[PDB]
């Protein structure tokens, strides 16, 4: 995969952006 | 909590770098198979020819 | 561990992950300083 | 903020670290493939050569 094809790889990328963001977004409150 | 903060994250992460070598590992594990049977191809055509010569001699 | 290639014994898969992890722990405590 | 930018610089990295692994997989099982195949003439040889 050259942009990164694989469904199960993008979809643990995508849920620790997501749980990582909100972590944050509650560090900053 | 910037340090109960960093220590959630860091398991976070921690869960992550072990999944994803979990990933990588099955990603590439047909061809780490293809080299195990074919390596032992090799090992039965030595177990032959080094058979052969020995008794050719 | 049938094979020295295999990512788990990648040691620059290794290195890899642990860049990450040590760029984002080094940016979230500037992003909280 | 956000660690977006770290994550899409991580994916890049991760890409090279693939193709680098199928060129080290790739390379490989070719070299064993030649050592392969010419164990095989050995051996068709020394069958013919009893004949
Ligand atoms: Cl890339
Ligand atoms: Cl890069
Ligand atoms: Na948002
Ligand atoms: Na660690
Ligand atoms: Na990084
Ligand atoms: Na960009």
């Amino acid at each position: 995969l050259s942009p990164i094809n694989d469904p199960l790889l993008m979809s643990i990328l995508n849920r620790l952006q997501f749980n990582l963001n909100n972590d944050i977004q509650l560090k900053t409150e």
